[PDB]
């Protein structure tokens, strides 16, 4: 069942049911890619807060009755309130400005205007799309807006939270190791001593940088397109709107935004995507690593390292009865592949921009939104069915840790490098213990080795 | 919002009463909230159910497994074929690496759904058993990869490779509709020598054909299938020639030629399959990004850019420039282009990253590759039907453009030399007057050799 | 031709005229991948301010005698003055720690050290490599400083000022050009008007943006391993060895060098390297916009958009004479594309740390350095040679502004969006002007349309 | 210095160099990077098609036999290396590399003019752009050097590089074929595997990887020359195209023929992007291998340690006897820098505009450095490692029997949840498997000893 509705291309057939119209109704059907509905809700939601904003500054600015502004505000506060996510069915690869999905947002406010005021839906609007809901705006200035509520909300509610959450854990867990002293590996091979804590706050300390590297970031994503309309110079927006509209962005959704700095550098440029998502992505490297070296030390529990217990969350394995994985390392190491990819494709967007306009808007947007939401989730999910379980596996700890040729290093400042090194491939050839060969070969009495080689000793300077 | 108790060897979890999936289903959707729900590509459940139905046909035919219990498997891998029991995968990709919760929650919904077929009741313990039967001779370790060259394979001669050949043949027919309109070439966006608009198109036709050889080569690696491999590759606990039998049911039921993998171990322990044909996408990506972005600069303007051809006008461009016409279906293809290229990162760093007898990255890889197939196929036919199958010359406006190039000069360089011809281009450049007038004027050519030598339409091609 | 030097697994024929020992000699055979000797000269340098340093912090703590620390500084005084150059051979493709560049030092500096005293090459060095060169010290502490000094040195010395020289070209510009009025271009198609000097301020802003970034990061590049030793514990250093060292550096090198607060996170990864080549790779893609914006205005000079003249270096082609290329705008997006795949290695190496060290330290060491420097270079280049000769092609810009459709958008707060549609549909279908469709339509007054539709007043 | 002209005027240039205006200002304006950084591989890939091109023009009859002669000579002493000086042109030029192809047209000129008894600072009696650079534009040549020099190099280098070590994967897959270790999946103890096995799967990964790369040679072998300016081969004589591709198939003794579609061999270099690709899939299987060599050499006596291999030199100026997987580095850094060369030609490749690609000189300097370094990194890995693998047989023997996941051999007998109840109850007792099956009675004794034998766990029932 259709209704026309028209545009300045003529007449259109929309589901008769929908609040959209003609312009989201092309796009519908002229861009079937990938799977419906797929540009992010968090921009959707961003459009709720910006396209309410703008409203309440039109009105403050002269340029829209208060009558129109609160049919605008009202049907704003439904598709925040998430009551109409079923009137955006518009895909990512769509045009590059999202003016398709500015456009929805228009037409939906629109038509639900009129309905909510006592009207049919298909009667011609009491609220024009272009007119009063677009009114002192552009797809080129609201979009890029939509990108930074959504960017900024995601990395500072959930992203940044998620970090701090796993890197409290694994400083909480150095503390709690401190006086397990373990044998180190340099190039995989056999090295000298560090405590587990020494291993664990070496972790704590990568998301520590990393958080400080988002958060650098933030000031830049904090900076609003809104008032640059078409090109950046701000044409059709009445003065003080730019400042004005940021003003109800910033105390409609509680976040600290701004109108930015150079309007031409908003619209042609997402390089303050690219800023933050390059964050995003030293801590998707770091956590990589972290989760690499958690799998590596739980490896076994007979035939690999198995220096820690992880916490057993599930059957591991549909053959292998009773094998237990660490199902949550490979989960935050698959995101972290994602999150490098992803910066690849930003970093290139960014690069791509044509004169006044960036048109890779969604791509940037879609690819940044799915970095920061699967970070936050992992982090969460990695903390809480892993990281606050890690115990040491004591007994394995111990032996690896005495095995080690490589204690020989106390041995350096007393002996010298050529003394210590004939004692440590003196016991490898042989196949024998450092404190024997010491003693055989006359480089070291057996009570000068007893107070040198202690491995608590070894995991500081000399004193 | 109802429960009944199931257990694996780990003990009893509370499962939805209504569902058909079991303790480490439930586990998994509770364990790994990561991303959006049920984020399991349908493709992979999809691919699962041909070949857990393979498996059940194979292990009958090999003496394993009762022909009555193949056929309760067979009817619920059916009922997943047939897209009934879509509700019952809720498993996101950022699970385990190997996909074995995805791998449970089949074994899972087989057995139960099964179950219930035969006339039994949900929450009891199935007739079928869902490690010893509809698991039998199986890893998630071979299950997953199988299912991943079942689901790449497909979409790759089904959708992407057809949709890529559509607008390879449309570019074709434009290069021979255009062959007599002369243009003028352009490099380092500067002024150049004549090409027809055809020869033009004819370059975009040949990528998507040299694209299309690409993609066709890497077709033998990825149609191998690992299942039989089990655990660590060995085939430790599959029947004598389960690993052929079962390559050959999955080819049965798909239509496609698949083949058992040459070296299991290659077939667990690497993805290097999918990272060979995702690189193939990638070049096609590539093309294509070009492909639309010649596109939208021969279109700009349409007064104040280059405006040499006239593409369908689909929808308005701009809400705030009233009757402005953008290049929206170019826009959509090359920002495939740059999704296609961070999944070739993501898909190349995964598949360097295998330990030992498994590569544990196994579902970021095939959700990163079966996009990239999807969105290429699907881009392909969106700027075929809606834009490259509309494409017109602006006739008046090449003309123009052509006759005003400086480097028409190029043609003089075999008869006065490139010294001379340079002259005339400076000349000419200086005082805003024509090649001809400054070539006579400078008595570097006559009249007679200019007009002989300087040919738009005799510069398309060797010397004549 | 070849003398016996020895290490701790046997004899090794080293060419008798050079200053390395057995270990240099092993890795200069073993590792034949690439063009020889290419661990990069800043990699080089860097230890020789770290190497003097650790002698001058090992004598203050009572450890290495004063006579040993004289010796070692005035060998690391003729590396920091390239006088030993032919003395380091090894590849950036050796062991993943650089054990064997820091042993290559090491093997330099006691040799070195040996004939500055009056023995001859050949003899046991009065100087060891590893006791007294390399005492308090790892390859797995040194070349993590090695690396930061020497990337530290090259954003600071080299790729900021660059960016900076080019940032205030592009501002300079914004001003010259500030009442030059032209056409816009979203989606390349015509649009509104702004003004040449707000386009390049655009420009300015980017790089400005970029400054701010790769500033942001200098914190954590400043941090040196140099104490953490082996593993990360500082095992065999003297009590302050991490603090009086990091001290030395930074007087020597006259750089804000600072011990690092976690020595485990300073030698299991390079997340400064990763975190600051983020910033060079953000400035590197605004450069590509910029530079590829700059050549689509310079387009033509009949056949494309020809709204900038910029500076003429060279003939731009072999075949067609007279032809002038924007060849500096070329470089630049090249350079841009090199730092993108620099940020895909560097990012994927920072990944693979395992337990207490990265073993990828040269091949970030030697990206790092490659775009910091490619950066440097190019802003330079295109400076000079592009940026600061630009100029509006006024006549060209006029056309192109007066022709566009989009001008109508000016009418939009008077008849509205769907009557401003009507008379721009109108214009393009009937190649007419907007004026007479606007009269044609009954739509707007002559008087009406010429207050209205100003481009002067349509750019802020 | 001596004064040079071009068509934009005079330049100083080194007295005693032949090269001439145009090489001067490229060399003066593009001040960026390392001096001379165009790769050697392109220049003699120039001289190649130079030469080729001077041939193809005589019999066509268009330039005459003593200036073929003359430019021939010059072309030889640069295939010789005679001239490596005379080419001080950067990566970082004009993105087409026209100045390096008037590098080439300028050096030749100038050095057949001294060979025929002229000097330095007389204009040629051979014209760089009328005679050396006759029926050719940069936009053809410098893809033609690409392809040469790509092609060359991966056959000639990389190729029997990776089939070398190859060859060395597949002889350990035979020397090991009955050595029985435990696998590992997720990095957890898992089933039996021989070593062989293991091998096995290496050298099936370096097979795949070089049927990818052959796969792409058919496009590489594709040459632009004859195309000229845009692709239409304005200003070749008829039969240019083929007849030049001959000549330097002749003198490279490699298969090159003429590209089927002049505008993809000049809008596009979609071949690098093909064959590179290729190179990135061996260098990440390249990367698995040396990781999973490292791995399994990791210790001596807390780590793996299930194979030895050789030890090449010290490991650790402070760690004293250390020794380390030092060939594995070298393997898996150049795996890193070959998957951001990727990156780099990916994104060039795309960033065609009309008629020309102007990302020539990064496309070709990260394409040949990838070749480079995936040859010499195989070679030495071959040589300083591969060859000399051995396994650790104490070792082995101790970790293969040490896994609980042998349990998996009684999933036939005594079903999934059985095996798992023993599995799980050795697990929490820190007990052996047999201990447990047998102190549960799910097996007994005799079948225990008969049923889990882990040289019958690697093979089918
Ligand atoms: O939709 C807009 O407001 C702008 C679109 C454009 O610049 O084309
Ligand atoms: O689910 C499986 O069959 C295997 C899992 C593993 O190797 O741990
Ligand atoms: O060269 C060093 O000091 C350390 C090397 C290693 O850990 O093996
Ligand atoms: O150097 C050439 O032959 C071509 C240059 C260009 O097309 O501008």
């Amino acid at each position: 069942a259709f209704r026309i509705e028209k545009d300045t291309m003529g007449e259109v057939q929309v589901p008769a049911d929908k609040y959209w119209a003609a312009q989201t109704e092309r796009s519908r059907n002229n861009f079937k890619i990938g799977p419906a509905a797929s540009m992010p809700h968090e921009i959707i939601e961003a459009f709720g807060y910006l396209k309410k904003a703008a409203a309440f500054a039109n009105t403050d600015l002269g340029v829209l009755p208060a009558e129109k502004r609160d049919l605008i505000g009202q049907a704003c506060d439904e598709i925040l309130a998430r009551k109409l996510d079923d009137q955006f069915p518009l895909v990512i690869w769509q045009t590059g400005s999202g003016t398709q999905s500015n456009m929805n947002l228009n037409e939906v406010i629109a038509n639900r205007a009129h309905v909510i005021n006592g009207g049919k839906l298909g009667e011609k609007s009491i609220i024009h799309p272009n007119d009063d809901v677009n009114k002192s705006q552009s797809s080129n200035d609201t979009y890029p807006t939509a990108m930074h509520i959504a960017a900024y909300k995601k990395v500072v509610e959930a992203t940044i939270p998620a970090v701090e959450r796993l890197q409290k854990t694994l400083a909480a867990k150095a503390a709690e190791f401190k006086d397990v002293v373990k044998i180190g590996r340099t190039h995989l091979m056999d090295a000298t001593p560090l405590t587990l804590g020494q291993e664990f706050s070496g972790y704590a300390a990568q998301l520590s940088f990393g958080l400080t590297a988002i958060k650098n970031t933030l000031p830049h994503l904090r900076q609003l397109a809104l008032g640059g309309t078409a090109v950046g110079t701000g044409l059709n927006t009445p003065k003080g709107y730019d400042v004005k509209v940021a003003e109800y962005i910033a105390k409609f959704t509680g976040l600290p935004f701004i109108t930015a700095e150079n309007k031409f550098e908003a619209l042609a440029t997402h390089d303050a995507i690219v800023e933050t998502h390059g964050a995003l992505k030293q801590v998707a490297m770091s956590l990589f690593k972290i989760a690499n070296d958690i799998r590596l030390l739980a490896s076994g529990p007979r035939s690999g390292i198995g220096e820690i217990l992880i916490p057993e969350n599930e059957p591991g394995c549909s053959i292998m009865p009773g094998k237990v994985n660490p199902t949550q390392c490979e989960a935050m190491t698959m995101v972290a592949a994602q999150v490098l990819g992803n910066d690849t494709t930003i970093s290139f967007a960014g690069s791509q921009g044509h004169f006044e306009l960036n048109v890779f808007k969604p791509v940037m947007a879609a690819n940044f939104l799915q970095s920061a939401q699967l970070i936050a989730d992992v982090c969460i999910s990695f903390d809480e069915h892993c990281a606050t379980g890690i115990q040491p596996n004591t007994p394995r700890i111990q032996h690896l840790l005495d095995s080690s040729l490589m204690l020989v290093t106390a041995l350096n400042t007393h002996i010298g490098y050529e003394n210590a090194a004939k004692i440590a491939k003196t016991a490898h050839k042989n196949g024998t213990t450092l404190r024997e060969e010491a003693i055989n070969l006359g480089l070291v009495s057996a009570e000068d080795f007893d107070k040198w080689v202690v491995p608590a000793d070894m995991v500081g300077s000399l004193k």
